[PDB]
């Protein structure tokens, strides 16, 4: 069976994920942490092998496991916006520097990544639909550091494409648009997957403060289920037909947009419908805040590499990611 590496494993992508080629009788799951509360259920699974590690402390460890095994999936990262600017060179040591050896790693045992780009590489891109192969990447000046985070994770790329170029690295670069379901990150996590705008949003009716609405909150996302997005992370694993091989995947459903403030809408109205509802405090409402617009992706490399095509309707995961949520809150 296939051995696949996932770096980062304590969490929503690496829960479902591993849910998922568990399910299938062919691969072997190193999930590598240094936690495993999100993924308890799989530890005593015979397929499922716990790695007690750190991406920013080991560099051996991981080395080792890159060469045991033959998919390498790395999720840590540092994705929440405030952080960008917050504390940028953090930001920049983990998502950028110590990413960049995990890939020479695969580069020098000749093994295939599996690599999270983001959807923020487009950055201010004009195009409706956003093309991993036709659209332009538009940033801001460098007086504006709310860009590092984009600027470094294509770098990144580059990098990768580069090496895919003149060394023959085997890989595929997915990038996610708001995944959402069961088990979503922890807001601070530095691991990549689960959609922030609306984890946000959700603990805004949990804890009963404000949906913040950001100069109005008009800005336009696309929201996948997890059940939609992990089917098509999986077959980038299987790479039927070597299909996915140099490729630049985006993962979401176009189908599924709308306006932070729609968004915020459309949770409220769940929630209020929902059987916990008197368990948390009353809603806050919406505080308009004025200190891209626009984010729809392109899913034809998709349909192309993976005869994937996104199933769930909005309403379903709305009512889905809440519901798991407000049920695995601990009231005490």
């Amino acid at each position: 069976r296939t051995r696949v590496l996932i770096l980062g494993v304590n969490g929503f992508i690496g829960n479902h994920l591993t849910e998922r080629l568990l399910r299938e009788d062919h691969y072997e799951v190193y999930g590598l942490d240094i936690g495993s509360d999100a993924i308890s259920r799989f530890l005593n699974h015979p397929h499922f092998h716990f790695v007690e590690g750190d991406i920013s402390i080991h560099s051996e460890w991981i080395e080792y496991h890159v060469k045991k095994c033959d998919v390498v999936l790395p999720l840590v990262a540092i994705a929440t916006p405030i952080e960008y600017t917050r504390n940028p060179l953090r930001v920049f040591e983990l998502d950028f520097e110590e990413n960049l050896r995990i890939i020479r790693y695969c580069v020098k045992y000749r093994k295939r990544i599996i690599f999270p780009s983001t959807a923020e590489v487009y950055g201010m891109c004009s195009d409706k639909y956003f093309d991993e192969d036709h659209s332009n990447l538009i940033v801001g000046p460098v007086n504006k550091p709310r860009w590092i985070y984009s600027v470094s994770k294509q770098l990144l790329d580059r990098v990768i494409w580069a090496y895919g170029e003149k060394e023959g690295l085997q890989f595929t670069l997915f990038r996610p648009f708001n995944w959402m379901g069961p088990r979503l990150d922890n807001l601070n996590a530095a691991r990549i997957g689960s959609s922030r705008a609306i984890t946000q949003l959700i603990l805004n009716l949990v804890e009963g403060s404000p949906i913040k609405l950001i100069d109005g909150g008009k800005q336009k996302r696309c929201f996948t289920d997890i059940r939609d997005g992990i089917e098509a992370l999986y077959r980038i694993i299987e790479n039927a037909g070597n299909r996915c091989d140099g490729e630049i995947i985006n993962i979401g459903n176009p189908e599924n947009e709308a306006s932070i403030e729609e968004l915020g809408e459309m949770l409220l109205a769940s929630f209020e419908k929902h059987p916990l509802r008197h368990h948390f405090p009353p809603f806050a409402g919406f505080r308009v805040v004025e200190s891209v617009e626009h984010r729809k992706p392109s899913i034809r490399n998709a349909h192309r590499c993976l005869d994937w095509e996104p199933k769930i309707d909005m309403q379903e995961t709305i009512d889905e990611t809440l519901d798991f949520f407000l049920r695995t809150v601990d009231l005490t």
